[PDB]
């Protein structure tokens, strides 16, 4: 079939874009080819085919990630040529993944350092805001989850003070993107200090 015409890619998810074309005129359309790639690893190339419709979405597909597509059209007489290339942008997601590698130290009867490192690169889903870290004593009264956010991207420690001493806690570590909070890190145990 002919080159497919008005060929166009509308954002519609961090996972989701649709794609659209016009039905060919007094074709014998049979089925069409949709090739897609990240334009980040353009060796790595997908294709889909499908029968004859004028749009389709896909889904699927990776966070906060530059599309290219191109589309050809099957026909009664072959496969035609691909259309030029067209590009869009899956929206960002939260996070898919926790921060790793989360440590807890003692710095004195009230005190505590947190440290971590952000999640694995394939899981942020966009770019890292900010953390935050929640904390829970396992003895004593207090017995209430309580939560610093805000902490910047910057951050790889933060210091929980005003604890109460000689007492263990859980602390959990969470990322965020600009969409929302990640998932926690599995809760590390510290006890203060006297
Ligand atoms: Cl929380």
């Amino acid at each position: 079939g002919a080159q497919p015409a008005d060929f166009q890619a509308e954002v519609e998810s961090d996972t989701r874009i649709q794609l659209s074309w016009l039905l060919p005129p007094q074709e014998r359309i049979i089925m069409y080819e949709l090739v897609y790639w990240a334009a980040e690893d353009e060796d790595q190339q997908h294709k889909v085919t499908f029968d004859p419709t004028s749009s389709y979405t896909l889904e699927d597909l990776k966070p906060d990630t530059l599309y290219r597509f191109q589309l050809a059209a099957r026909s009664d007489m072959g496969v035609g040529v691909f259309t030029p290339t067209i590009e869009a942008r899956t929206a960002q997601s939260t996070p898919s993944a926790p921060p790793q590698k989360v440590m807890c130290v003692s710095m004195g009867s009230t005190t505590v350092r947190v440290s971590w490192v952000p999640p694995p690169a394939d899981s942020r889903n966009g770019v890292i805001t900010q953390y935050s870290v929640a904390y829970e004593a396992v003895d004593g009264e207090d017995r209430g989850r309580h939560v610093v956010d805000g902490i910047s991207r910057e951050h790889s420690s933060w210091d929980l003070v005003g604890l109460e001493k000689w007492t263990e806690y859980r602390v959990w570590v969470r990322a965020h993107t600009d969409v929302g909070p990640g998932p926690e890190s599995s809760p590390v145990l510290v006890r203060t200090d006297e």
